[PDB]
């Protein structure tokens, strides 16, 4: 299945010439259109927003990353569109939207996420950052995980999203030096404030703040020093009570919550990488 560069009438018609009807968000990184093409595929069209240099990095950045890879936990890219001053990627469709979307449910409706659901889009979500990290060559990092980032398809398995801002790293290097603090507050690993450096040390950091999110259900913004401060306390109180109304046996939860931990750490030398975060989660299972 290789990328397809798609006509940009076929866009044209197949959002209704754009239409608001089937835009399902915009602004802050791009219009994106629920869509049917021609064929029957079922797709998500990102219409970039500022393409006037902004928007052309943002879209080569995705074309660099997860459009030249694929994998089972990452956002299927399955086209693109260059044409003048309007750039367009296209993606597969996930059915039930973002992960923040479901935590935080519209008018407390849609689909409700149990400790089982909840702990494979975890290892989900960490397998594919993973492959990101060590099966990428050169190394690709994130720089902008988070809740809203994570898709989950028709399976609710995750699959890591939005690209724009991933950087090739060489495996030969550490960090990477950039020139914009990208990422969204509330994610942010905290030496990302002391140089225009990041890592996939700062991806990890970023995955413990999903990784709690899945387990707190809060709101990110903060959520990390509150979990840490109640950390010292009664740490049976910081996690989800929908968790711990269903069955208060599997409070395992603190041992995926040491995991968190560890990502969360201020110190990006004592953050574990996603290949032990993978098997951090495998030991539970046992
Ligand atoms: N491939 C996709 N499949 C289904 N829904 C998507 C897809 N990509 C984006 N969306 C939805 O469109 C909305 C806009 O997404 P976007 O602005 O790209 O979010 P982010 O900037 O956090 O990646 C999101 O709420 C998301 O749920």
């Amino acid at each position: 299945k290789p990328l397809r560069k798609l006509a940009f009438a076929d866009l044209l018609q197949a959002t209704n010439g754009f239409h608001n009807d089937s835009l399902i968000g915009s602004g802050g990184f791009g219009d994106v259109y629920k869509a049917i093409l021609k064929d029957g595929s079922a797709v998500a069209i990102k219409k970039l927003i500022h393409v006037s240099g902004q928007g052309d990095r943002e879209f080569m950045a995705e074309m660099e990353t997860i459009g030249k890879i694929k994998h089972r936990n990452l956002v299927p890219l399955l086209g693109y569109c260059k044409v003048g001053d309007e750039r367009l990627l296209v993606y597969e469709f996930m059915k039930y939207g973002s992960l923040e979307d479901v935590l935080h449910d519209p008018k407390k409706a849609g689909v409700k996420l149990n400790w089982s659901t909840r702990r494979k889009i975890a290892i989900g979500s960490a397998r594919g950052l993973a492959f990101l990290h060590h099966n990428c060559s050169p190394h690709i990092i994130h720089r902008d995980m988070k809740s809203s980032n994570v898709l989950l398809d028709e399976n609710l398995e995750a699959r890591v999203s939005d690209f724009g801002m991933a950087r090739l790293m060489s495996a030969m290097d550490t960090h990477l030096s950039v020139s914009t603090l990208a990422g969204t507050p509330g994610y942010v690993p905290p030496e990302y404030y002391q140089s225009f450096r990041c890592s996939t040390k700062g991806d990890v950091y970023s995955y413990g703040v999903v990784l709690l999110e899945l387990l707190t259900g809060k709101r990110p913004t903060n959520l990390v020093g509150w979990v840490k401060q109640h950390a010292k306390l009664r740490i049976s109180d910081v996690f989800d009570p929908e968790l711990m109304k269903e069955d208060p046996a599997l409070e395992e939860l603190l041992q995926h919550l040491k995991v968190a931990v560890a990502c969360l750490d201020d110190r990006a030398w004592r953050r574990p990488t996603m290949v032990q975060v993978m098997a951090m989660f495998k030991e539970i299972q046992a």
